[PDB]
């Protein structure tokens, strides 16, 4: 049923087919450099002891310490962790961070655990994987069903074990502001998406002031993308959507009022002055920027032709299928690859790690400007590769990331060819 690691390896081979890479380097990149599977025992609230399965996969560390989150899902598998670590490698390589690829996970349903049990689980996971993590070895991060509270617990346990012999704040990112946290973490993904959209408009020669944007999904990423677009880029937000449905208004939407209505009516539907539309119908609107910030695979071969957006900002994690990719490219529409558009979160986590390591913490403006520089440089590199190699933007981003990792490997002497 299309194993995640098989899919990742196929993606890597496809990317290697568009660039000059040696066979030994490809074989090295097809396998994670270190996989750690540990037992995570905790004491239940009823006094019993339960053992959970924890993972920590470090795909590659040629460019520096590995970076990646920890998932707490009942359906976690070592294959999924390996695939996500492989993808995290390219995610940190495309935006030029001194990081490798890493990922963790515990096979547990956190909906049935109390606060004390969750804290015990985090501390036991740290005790189990201490020997393969560190400020300069492996930096975990929040992921699905994991939050900054668990980050604080993990950091505290790591500091307790390490005996405060170094920057224990920098061992993990996504921490609360009170303990080594960073500013701008809430709006990192949306800010990166906005910078990439601005650069794409600059590349296409389109002035965004007075244009239209449609956003699918109105969670944290979608709402902040719409709000930041309207604020900075001056783009008129004409359509937003949630799981229940979507709304449309050619005169424009106010993101704050829409958020208030969603937080009051439980959904964005039936917003005053707005016409109710379906998600599929939102994908059909004639806009200049489309930002899918929702479930995977919303653009398929069926509806790829009927898309009228000039720029498709893949804020979510792969909302466009390869057939849809080819169809959309044929229509002369610029796509911003998913792991380049939403690279703001990992970039801001890197900024947090830098602040923790240095012992000096920045402000909201400094973080915003550094993120702006990083996203602009990454998008311009990807677009230049796209224009030079006459390939898809996703293929160009993969080529850039794999080339950076391959050059780092060659410089270390790991591969001689
Ligand atoms: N936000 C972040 O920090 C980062 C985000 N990403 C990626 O970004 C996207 C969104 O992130 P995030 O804000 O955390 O997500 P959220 O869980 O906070 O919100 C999800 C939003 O998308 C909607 N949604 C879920 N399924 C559908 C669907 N089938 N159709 C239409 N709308 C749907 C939800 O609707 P409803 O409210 O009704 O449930 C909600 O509006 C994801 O694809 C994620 O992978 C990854 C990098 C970090
Ligand atoms: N797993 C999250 C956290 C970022 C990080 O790995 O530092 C992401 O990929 O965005
Ligand atoms: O894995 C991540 O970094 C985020 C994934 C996510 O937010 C999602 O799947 O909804």
């Amino acid at each position: 049923e299309i194993d995640p690691f098989e899919m990742a390896v196929k993606q890597l081979e496809r990317a290697a087919q568009y660039m000059d890479i040696s066979e030994e380097a490809l074989e090295w990149l097809k396998k994670p450099m270190r996989i750690v599977e540990v037992s995570v025992p905790i004491e239940m609230d009823d006094g019993s002891v339960k053992v959970f399965t924890g993972f920590r996969v470090q795909h590659n560390w040629a460019r520096g310490p590995t970076k990646g989150g920890i998932r707490w899902h009942p359906a976690e598998t070592l294959s999924t962790v390996k695939a996500l670590a492989t993808w995290m490698t390219w995610k940190v390589a495309v935006v030029d961070l001194p990081y490798g690829g890493g990922k963790g996970g515990i096979i547990v349903n956190p909906k049935e655990l109390s606060e004390r049990e969750q804290e015990r689980l985090a501390r036991a996971y740290i005790r189990a994987v201490y020997d393969v993590i560190g400020p300069w070895t492996d930096i975990p991060a929040p992921d699905v069903y994991t939050n900054p509270k668990i980050m604080g617990w993990m950091m505290d346990e790591y500091e307790t074990i390490m005996r405060r012999k170094g920057p224990a704040f920098g061992v993990i990112t996504g921490k609360p502001l009170s303990i080594g946290g960073s500013l701008g973490r809430g709006t990192a993904t949306a800010q990166g998406a906005i910078f990439t959209i601005r650069e794409a408009a600059k590349a296409l020669g389109i002035d965004l002031k007075g244009k239209k944007i449609a956003v699918q999904g109105y969670g944290n990423a979608g709402y902040y993308t719409a709000k930041l677009a309207k604020e900075q880029l001056g783009m008129t937000v004409v359509a937003v959507s949630d799981s229940r449905g979507g709304i449309y208004n050619p005169d424009g939407l106010d993101p704050d009022e829409v958020l208030k209505w969603k937080r009051e009516h439980g959904s964005v539907k039936d917003f005053p002055g707005a016409t109710n539309i379906t998600n599929e119908e939102l994908l059909e609107l004639e806009v200049d920027v489309l930002a899918p910030a929702a479930i995977e695979e919303v653009i398929t071969e069926k509806n790829a032709d009927n898309i009228k957006a000039k720029i498709v900002a893949e804020v979510a994690n792969g909302p466009v299928t390869p057939e849809a990719d080819d169809i959309l490219r044929e229509k002369g529409i610029l796509q911003i690859p998913d792991f380049l558009c939403n690279a703001g979160g990992v970039t801001v986590s890197y900024f947090e790690w830098v602040q923790n390591i240095n012992g000096y913490y920045w402000t909201e403006e400094e973080v915003r400007e550094k993120l702006d520089k990083k996203m602009t440089k990454a998008f311009w590199e990807v677009y230049n590769t796209h224009k030079d190699k006459n390939i898809h933007m996703r293929d160009a981003a993969y080529v850039v990331a794999v080339s950076r990792v391959y050059q780092a490997m060659k410089d270390r002497g790991w591969v001689k060819k």
